[PDB]
């Protein structure tokens, strides 16, 4: 039959594409940027807002807005702007033609999915709709039917567990602590060195430092006593404007922070912490399970050291004879994205869409009692 | 001739086979599971119920129930998945082409042998049929034609003295106390240590552990003192999420409940003394030969050191110059099917079938007739 | 002779007093709090741990713990605080010149009694000692010998059944769903309507939105499509910072999981089943003056229009013939409290104190054979 | 006793005094001054730099130049000239007689205060030191322990909550504006009228100008059409040679940049919007007493009419039902030398010192360690 | 449509011209002249003052004023008797039928615009009118979009920056330092060889001498040094009379002038400085673009040998990685007017001219809501 449209709404990043595909097309930032200063040339291109990778090559210019923050959208209009340059500009398929794919994180409120799906019927016109969860979509990626997922992107961390494709959703955790924290943190301890950071394109800058310098320590408490001996921690970076910074401690103190959430301010509890309680509210009999096919997915889990680091905190928290298990596998920052394209593309599934026909028999509301 | 199929259908496990073997082929508990989550990944085998060894593998995510309680069933619905079950995927035999030998517990209610053959007759549509009592059974398998048989299971316990072929019918008796109450009474006291056990799905966790770790002392009083003197008595067990416990007294005051049935808040005798009475109740010219041959069959009678307390509880009650003789053979946990198919092969038995002749003639009400 | 010191330790609060009044002087929080951010201004109190109502008032610098969960005590460090705190600050009577009576939960560990007999002897120095059960001084309280209380408190709910002074021990029934499990199962309803609380702050602030907005339905399904139809159900509340919200059908599905507990995700029976379970498990010839006398203890048992659904639930249930009474008194909340007050200035209760003489011989195991 | 030195080091000026009075002793510019010109008469006395209040008497053969920008030393060997100048030559106190305490602005680089610390142990050979922080002085002046103060020098623009004496690192906010920006915007704007300012002396001119006509509008968008419509707003200023000008919108056009930062052309929110966003990165316990002090602290903050636009604009952006009051009193350009004088006196305090020998034996590393 | 007239009004010549044209048709200096002798042969010419190229002619026997000082109008009598001759002898086209385009410095009083707006429509009875930026018409002319322009000519110097067709108004930077500075400089010093200029006939002269032998020293402490070794510096000039004189060092000490402002006796930074300080006022994404394409403008940029000066002066500034690319286009000193010639014959600018209506109907005040 005719394919799908999968787009993917992270609170960072658009991932969109065709059903079918081993890959997005198309991968942007979602940000809106509006210039701040007059223009005075006669003759150019005089634009209200840039969006996308427009907005990111001239930001020098611009103030740059994100719609999205921890998975909940705090501006429809910019939103809709979004939406409209994924589907004309970079895809470039009619959505009237499509059926149509998308995602959510758990635990939201429920006018973000009606909002969602009122503007998906009546301003694009699409013949059908759903909406899924990440994580089950990173599971359907993974190729299994059990286990807990970890999900970590620009907004929410959350864990999943599933048992022989059974939902355990009295056992699902979500947390608000995710890459955009991580980069406020590092542009405020990079004051030390005497570094600042203070508009919206400067902090492209630090995600891009983060990106490039930052890593995990198996043990921070001897990380912290080992560098202080030499400078063979130490690593330079080049700005847009040819000068140079060097950047020591910050490597390994910025991501420590999704395992002592205290050093932001925050009363809660790491992920190593999240998962292990995720794990015990299960039943006893099927820990076992879940112990073993521990899977990480999203943007944030690519630090390099993070499975080591977090098979051997549930080590020390789980019994000594159980055998942990966590999988990282490449490509696992679009995981989400290819398991809504192999689900989209299921005979069985070519049911469970939301057709023209029931919506305008019943409102926007029936997204609660169809997708779940 | 044509082989006979040997149904014993069991508070706690269903024994199936076909007549002239030495051993059933089928055994497995007699459960009906439910989920009790929603299904969520697409591609999946939904199923409404599992039955059997299946409910018990993935008792994770179901509720589990038994369909029989106290040898009579509560619930019909379930007995017919237990017994299309049995007949299509255990023994994969057609019901249609042999005869099926059934079994029952005496002194029970009517309607219970008139809707097993109703539904025998007219749901699978059997050439012949007959209900046998398993004490009987059992004396079938022992090989002789003069004893008092305690048979023991899951849910009854009940002692019949047979003398020379002969039916003593008004020495039956009968107890409601039995495996499945020593479960509860068990998971009843683990509570001392610390140790909750509520589920379903965790009683069948508490009645291995009283498969593996318990037993019967041989005087109570002394046990309960000398075990307090030391810590010999303590042994270990390994939950299925790697968890440790140790357990101390409760492995033997567990069983000791079989004996001193007010440790539940029973107003009844235990087992010596129900078996004393029952010897009681029967001709002084005949009590010299049941003194020497008590025969033990069940799954409840497999608890280590329960000859030797039996007998000297039944040597204390009797007079000194009689010879109590408990016998308890090796693979007493079969000897009624093993009993049911010896007779059910027996070339004079062959005229006792109930036909569906004789069914279509007058109706369910025949097994009172032709059956005892 | 000299007063008695009476004090109830439960998950959610402290109750203590003298006994001879007819209430209780001192009610807090039984919760220890620390500050988790730095003290600069010098000349403050350097305060390490703050106990009971200041825990309260400056909760927003601290992070709060419950050191008794389920009825059992989890930390006794933090619990020896609490009890210094009561004896020293809020009655300011020295236990060294009264005798002390305790209350516990039925079903209890016994390494539950042993070290807070041991703690009593050791650390506070009391000249006697008691541990009683709750539900029964709840019935001393009402001032029958006759009847079955069912108390709810924050941590345990539980039924027990006496007839005409006599216990019966075998028909007691045990819940561990209570108040803090609908505040964990309200605080995460509240995320439908896009609220989120997540720290030990916003939790006491949820139990008072609780306390102060929900209430129990007559009929479930009737009311979940009446609230639909208008909006005369939702309710305003300010928060402790000036913000308002809104709440709807979470007023009475927030404590329908006391009747329903599988919207908590547990394999459990409700309070209504379950009080019958435990009326069945006695004889047939008490059973109609327990349907007559069900007493109301505790806090979970103030919500409005509980009495109502109890009685149209247990008539339901029970046979057409019967005359089912449930009794809520006034003052229900501290009636376990008034019951030991009344029981420890009975004339014949003076020979039942735990004295020194008897510990210092036998050490803290004397609480099995001394108490029940 | 032996009484300390209090030294303010701001980016304009140096306030300096003994601990144990009400006001400074020595308030004097913070500018080292330099001939630019040739010395010819035979018998002067001949200088190479001029100190504080010397160079601004004879401006009109030197150049100024400041030592500190942004809080931050960007010139040490002036910063020691202004050191000596301030120890010798205004107390006329022998620094290795008296405790020395310093002061520096929150989220600062460690380097700036590890040469602090040096150069007072090494150049200056003090017995003691310590370097505390500006705003948490102020409000040790105010004799609270709960409140936010908005701190405004010359340099840096900074706000940190404080609640019931405890530290809320989390939320403290840092502004690079200040008294020196707006004087750089009214020389630039003054070029409207035809008036050019462009060297350092003219610049001091121009602060004076502001110094004495300034002032804030209570809403701006009105002011600028009720001054259009007379001339009531105009006044004259005569210059240090008899020339007469006169200013008009200026007066309010100048400090509007404290309010609308893109005027300067920078990407960054006013001090009531930062204000509102520091107190919301509070817990919402605590934000009801915040509102309720704002303390107003520093030179910038002594425009007529701020206290009335901070208290409208807060107003609009909090919630109806919070009583906001900022507390402006007079003598806050001096409140943080008070504070400081208050806290150096503390009997508590006298072990905050950090020694000679601790210095010795750790380095200038040990400031941050002692110091915060 | 009809063509339009462009004036491009300098502190010391006036472009002026038809737009459409590749050079302007009239370029003569903004001279008036009077004489200061009385006329005695009856029969001559009496005139009362003489401007243009004809006081250049008989400059013998006048007084010579400029009208214009550091791009300010000082004398508005002298600036109408300019404009007359520019359009009734000079271009010979009434102003009645062709639309004005005028220029401007930036950071000018607005006197200056509010008066020549109100001359051209009052005097001259203009249809349309437009005031431009003189650096910003060069950039017009340039071809670019991006670059920052520095525009020297006879009053002013000023740096504007512009990226991406946007402009940076809070980088503009401005220089009252230009060639009027440089020919009075080299009037002075020629003091030392015996030379004596004091008239303004005389000024005119030395100017010439200015444009004829002075150059840029790549190095100015070491052309000190290799000149001073020989007499290849040495050039001959001759006299309006006959009279020779020769110039050592003045060749290149006059327009060093530039780059260090000190040698007039003037607190300002010379032009590289400038221009680093204004491209270090934009944000750090953009100075990579500015690096590239600075671009000289006006006829004080003329000088032998400047870009190579102001490229290694930049480069010593800037990073080392930047690539620092000055453009000098031959024919830079009618840049500004070929640039305005573009930019009033677009199709798009046809509908940004102030015209009579308006003017009639708002006054001179137009100008600073349509002119940026
Ligand atoms: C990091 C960047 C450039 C850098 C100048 C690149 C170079 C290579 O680093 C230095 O030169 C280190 C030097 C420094 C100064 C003192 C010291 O003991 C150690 C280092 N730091 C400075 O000059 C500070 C002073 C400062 C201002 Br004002 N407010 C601040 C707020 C917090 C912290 C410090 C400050 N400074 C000018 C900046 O941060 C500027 C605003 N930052 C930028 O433009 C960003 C876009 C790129
Ligand atoms: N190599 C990397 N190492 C660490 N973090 C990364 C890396 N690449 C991307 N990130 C972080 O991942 C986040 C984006 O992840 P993604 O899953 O695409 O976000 P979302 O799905 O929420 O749009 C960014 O905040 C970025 O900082
Ligand atoms: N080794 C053992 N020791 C003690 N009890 C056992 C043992 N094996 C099984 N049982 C008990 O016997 C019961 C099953 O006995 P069985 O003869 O199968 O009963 P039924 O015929 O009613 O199914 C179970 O309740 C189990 O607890
Ligand atoms: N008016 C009320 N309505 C409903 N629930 C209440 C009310 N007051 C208190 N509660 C609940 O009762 C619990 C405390 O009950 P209580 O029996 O006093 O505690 P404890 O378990 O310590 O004895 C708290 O969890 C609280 O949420
Ligand atoms: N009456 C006033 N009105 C407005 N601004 C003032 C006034 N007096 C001083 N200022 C400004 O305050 C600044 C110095 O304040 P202060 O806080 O003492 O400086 P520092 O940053 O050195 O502590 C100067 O920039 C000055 O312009
Ligand atoms: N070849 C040259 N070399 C150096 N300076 C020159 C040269 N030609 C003209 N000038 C200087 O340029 C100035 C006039 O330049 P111009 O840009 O036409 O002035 P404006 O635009 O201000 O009328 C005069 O002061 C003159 O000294
Ligand atoms: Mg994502
Ligand atoms: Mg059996
Ligand atoms: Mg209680
Ligand atoms: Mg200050
Ligand atoms: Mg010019």
């Amino acid at each position: 039959d005719v394919q799908a449209l999968v787009v993917d709404n992270g609170s960072g990043n658009v991932k969109a594409g065709v059903a079918g595909d081993d890959a997005p097309r198309s991968v942007f930032p979602s940000i809106v940027g509006r210039p701040k200063n007059p223009g005075i040339m006669v003759g150019m291109e005089e634009k209200d807002a840039f969006v996308g990778d427009e907005a990111q090559t001239k930001r020098g210019i611009l103030t740059l807005k994100y719609p999205i923050e921890h998975g909940i959208v705090t501006n429809w209009d910019d939103m809709e702007k979004i939406w409209h340059h994924t589907f004309y500009n970079e895809l470039r398929a009619a959505p009237e033609e499509h059926p149509v794919l998308l995602t959510e994180a758990p635990l939201n409120p429920k006018g973000n999915r009606e909002r969602m799906t009122q503007i998906m019927f009546e301003s694009f016109n699409v013949p059908a709709m759903y909406v899924a969860i990440q994580a089950v979509l990173s599971l359907y990626s993974s190729g299994r039917t059990t286990g807990i997922v970890l999900d970590s992107g620009d907004g929410v961390s959350h864990t999943v567990p599933i048992y022989e494709g059974y939902a355990l959703p009295h056992a699902i955790m979500r947390l608000d602590l995710a890459g955009r924290d991580l980069t406020e943190y590092l542009m405020k301890i990079l004051h030390e060195r005497g570094y600042g950071f203070s508009t919206s394109a400067e902090k492209e800058i630090v995600r891009d430092i983060k990106e490039k310098l930052c890593y995990i320590a198996l043990n921070f408490d001897e990380e912290m006593k080992t560098s202080e001996q030499s400078s063979d921690i130490e690593k330079s970076y080049e700005l847009p404007d040819g000068n140079i910074i060097t950047v020591g401690n910050e490597r390994f103190r910025c991501p420590e922070a999704l395992f002592q959430p205290s050093f932001l301010g925050k009363e809660a509890a790491g992920i190593h912490t999240t998962t292990f309680n995720s794990i015990k509210k299960c039943d006893v009999d099927i820990r076992k399970d879940l112990y073993g096919n521990i899977v990480l997915s999203g943007g944030t889990t690519m630090y390099e050291g993070i499975g080591e680091r977090l098979t051997r905190d549930i080590t020390t928290l789980a019994p000594s004879t159980m055998k942990i298990k966590v999988v990282a596998p490449p490509e696992r920052k679009y995981s989400v994205w290819i398991g809504g394209s192999i689900l989209s593309s299921l005979s069985t599934f070519q049911q469970m869409w939301i057709t023209k026909e029931e919506y305008d028999e019943s409102g926007p509301s029936i997204v609660h009692r169809k997708c779940f």
